[PDB]
């Protein structure tokens, strides 16, 4: 399911964001603030359908925040198995993930210069 | 070969969460605690090669955390050259992921019987 | 001074604000969540022209921020001569108050219905 | 006349923290201290009368905590109806504030010497 | 002949201290209500942290303690002084019983009253070595 | 003829807690770099509230008490119950030394060690009336 509702608040959230003066401001400065960090993880609490937020500047990823619950189970599914059924402690090697995620790309800008991008998406793990 | 330091920072951070009396009975009970939730934090925040750290009973996944900047990368990393390079607006799908993510995996035991385990993990590219 | 610089930041912020879907159902709801509370605070603390934002429902205000030292100061300033040049302690009425507010009022809106209104301030002691 | 109930919390709460030691001592430093700052929100929060506090040395204003809820009333009340009945956006300077506010004064002393003042304060509508 | 002392800022600074939060409006109204509070507790953490000479400080109802914080690097010296010697001289690894502490600590009661009537006490106090 | 008594849940669980800590890598290099981190300060704060035998945590470097919590509610009746009577009783504000401590304290001692090197110990104890 690639429906517009998703795709939609995909767009807004990450436009709305976009175009906050103090979030262009503080790419710009490349100092970094907690405050701005905290700022982000309101949308992953109280959007659903966001579960992955970033935030970069042009050296990288400054700020982000994930549905911690919806992500961690990605890196789990797999091989929990033998622990599970047997009472096995083991090291496993997982290459890549299941499922898929869905993302939407932003540039930020400030007076007139892009200082830098937000990232925001979904995450599946069916398909339908 | 695979980094022993790693490889044992991360049984060793386990056994440790494992080894907890709380943990387990919490475990036991079913009753989700956000104290416990918190406690899982620290090792994220402390410990430099644990990017991931997951607890859940029998059930599943009860408690969970990662470093939020180390697993957002992984989202990020392919197509944001794009948006960095032409200033431009999309959309992307991406399936799966790219790198590779070592785990271990640490059953928990309460009144001699196996109540749920530990993953803790280290993400690669 | 009422130069448009002051102007637009309160409007931008404001309707910025109300944009955002899960203000919107905040709103609607009627519930009372301590993090929508919170998410105003970082207009306070990032923007300077912003003294004090306002989030009110149809029964009235629901969230609210200050800019706790500007505002203070507008019920300090007065009858403190006393207190400090003597040892003097008393109780004084004050009505109302100095200076002036410069406000901007914004209403929400939820699948097509007013569903209460945002209200961002700047404070003023003087006049230009 | 008044209420003598208000008047006195207003008078207790600020008496109490006058006799602070660290809040004393605090005054007389110069020094910010945000545990000081954070002490002072307690009052706000746990009393009910209490709309306004503020501590302050001889230099003026240090610490200060408000009712937000409380206060932000006072910036909105007048020029509210427009945009409640009316659905409209519009800018609305407010000269001054209606109501009124009972404070309370209390000099702060450290070894005998005078080093600022605590006002404590509730606000009315009528 | 014996030669006792008497360090009056100490006795002073214990006796404000709990003078004054036994005077909070909130505090009695707590105490009253039977209700227990974080931030109340919290509320008292302020006096270990910014008052040198208050290593204790308890708050209790007439059931009991209820809110209570301690200058744990000063307390917690307390606890090990005494049976610390061999882990840190190559023990390393045991079980001791420990009774009593040792050390003195000087302590103020003081009531807490609502509505004219006693809803419990606060005690403050310093520890000596 | 005496009759000890000794109860191994206790005892396990006080060594098993302090052991637990001690294995815990950001413990040992806190240890190791004499930095004060509120964090890890907080991190013992988990263990007297989660677990029931234990009153108290203790975390000390080679220097001395550094990290340090206890069961407020437990450890606070200590200082009041020899000499709370007074107050809860009669009137009635007082001074009241109490030397030493009444009952007794189950420790145990735990080492801690970075690279090889001891760098602090750990206490984790029980409170008995
Ligand atoms: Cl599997
Ligand atoms: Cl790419
Ligand atoms: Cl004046
Ligand atoms: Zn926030
Ligand atoms: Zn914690
Ligand atoms: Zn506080």
């Amino acid at each position: 399911y690639m429906d517009e509702d998703v795709r939609n608040t995909l767009k807004e959230t990450a436009f709305s964001i976009s175009e906050i003066p103090f979030i262009q401001e503080d790419l710009s400065n490349g100092e970094i603030n907690s405050r701005i960090q905290e700022y982000t993880k309101h949308f992953i609490e109280a959007i659903n359908d966001v579960d992955i937020i970033v935030v970069a500047d042009m050296r990288g990823v400054k700020y982000s925040h994930l549905d911690e619950k919806q992500i961690g189970q990605v890196f789990v599914n797999e091989d929990k198995k033998e622990v599970l059924t047997q009472g096995s402690s083991y090291y496993s090697l997982m290459k890549g993930s299941m499922g898929e995620t869905l993302r939407w790309f932003q540039p930020v800008m400030y007076n007139g210069k892009q200082v830098g991008f937000i990232m925001v998406g979904k995450y599946y793990n069916e398909i339908q």
